[PDB]
């Protein structure tokens, strides 16, 4: 896997990357020939493949439509994970154009996802950040929060990064207590999924509520409140991890009545 | 949290580490005042405390008796912990002695496990690795491997690095493949435990026999082979995660006889 200059009928998907943002025209994920989109002498680097055609990397910067690449999961969920994920290359790249160990310049390496030293005989790899999500009922009701990094008006459930010397379960009752002060019970784990950009595992928990009053880290939250299971505001996109879980838990309220 | 020259009545439990190694004189850890082991006026960091004791981190080659930090766990699976991650923030600081952004040396935060930049704003965290970690029971028989790595005659569980854009599960059946040629089913997720040097997070699961012939990746594994369960051969210690994974498949078998 080595990068090339794009040829005027180079067809595909078009990661278009500066400053960890992406390039949506439209609010769309550039897809066609390259020409279509004044691609034609740029250097790419192939990424993926989404129904059989390439998604192609591409660093530059464009005047308009640039944007976080979380509006791709309203998009598609599946074509998100490619897009992110060229993201996250494009800022492994920026985080090691220099060798932590010596110093020099280092470059891709051609077989691997890895950054090469010139001078010295070290590598670096880009790493996943372990992570917590948890869905917190309380009897007919469940614990959804504002985050005060989004503001985009989007109910979700608690997650956060696993720390040093932490099982996920330790996690998950840490970030709960912290973000809402509540103590939660009978921690259950249901799945897993990638997260490409910051580039995480996001483990899923179903969790009961214990004891305590809701206050918010408003560092971290604007709002977190109960609410009841089939009166819902608005939530994360369908197909997400976050409202898997949140319609899990509406599920097994439905199963008790 | 900032290091400093040790005194002569400085006491705690030294872990003294060179080239991702660490000195265990008797095979040991050294506990006791800094003075009996050669420490005072070395610079030391407390990277935690143990049964009301500091640990201290402390940089320095012996001439005798370095070894892995993997000889720790049968001494004590919770120093282990400890230890690792004194070592583990040894090699962080080694990676990062140069900014990959920017390429000026840095220094280690005050503040946190981080390491800051002497030129430009931006900083590195330790990476937690996600792993899997599983024992494949077929019947009355556990799937138990010698690994090529350690060559120390003990038997165990596969284990493996989760890959970028995997689910655990996927982590699981791929690693699985790979290393035994077997196909699972009934993946159970039972528990998670942080592992110190490499940093990693390690999700363990329970599964059954699905198909296939045992064909060893002979980079990764001397020998691999299904066990009876009620004569199993030599086992990782007591209280580790690998462990407490084939004593529960054991249990189980033990529960349909
Ligand atoms: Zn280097
Ligand atoms: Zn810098």
């Amino acid at each position: 896997h080595m990068d090339r200059i794009i040829e005027k009928l180079d067809h595909g998907w078009w990661v278009v990357s500066h400053e960890q943002k992406l390039w949506l025209p439209k609010g769309e994920l550039p897809y066609g020939e390259a020409a279509n989109f004044d691609l034609v002498g740029q250097r790419a680097l192939q990424i993926g493949e989404w129904q059989g055609e390439p998604v192609w990397l591409v660093q530059q910067q464009r005047r308009h439509d640039m944007g976080s690449v979380r509006q791709v999961i309203d998009l598609d969920v599946g074509l998100f994970q490619l897009a992110g994920r060229g993201v996250q290359l494009a800022e492994f790249y920026r985080s090691h154009k220099y060798c932590g160990y010596c110093g020099h310049e280092m470059y891709p390496s051609k077989t691997e996802w890895a950054m090469l030293c010139s001078h010295c005989r070290e590598r670096y790899y880009p790493q996943i950040a372990p992570c917590i999500i948890v869905a917190i009922r309380r009897d007919d009701s469940i614990l959804l929060a504002q985050h005060t990094r989004h503001r985009n008006g989007v109910h979700t459930v608690l997650a956060g990064f696993v720390e040093v010397g932490e099982t996920l379960e330790q996690a998950v009752a840490r970030e709960v207590m912290e973000e809402s002060g509540i103590k939660v019970k009978n921690l259950r784990y249901v799945t897993s999924q990638p997260w490409p950009f910051p580039q995480s595992l996001m483990t899923a928990f179903m969790a009961e509520y214990d004891s305590g009053d809701i206050v918010i880290d408003p560092k971290e939250l604007l709002e977190a409140n109960w609410y009841r299971y089939d009166d819902l505001p608005l939530l994360p996109p369908p197909g997400t991890v976050a409202r898997r879980l949140i319609e899990d838990t509406v599920a097994m309220c439905r199963a008790e009545y």
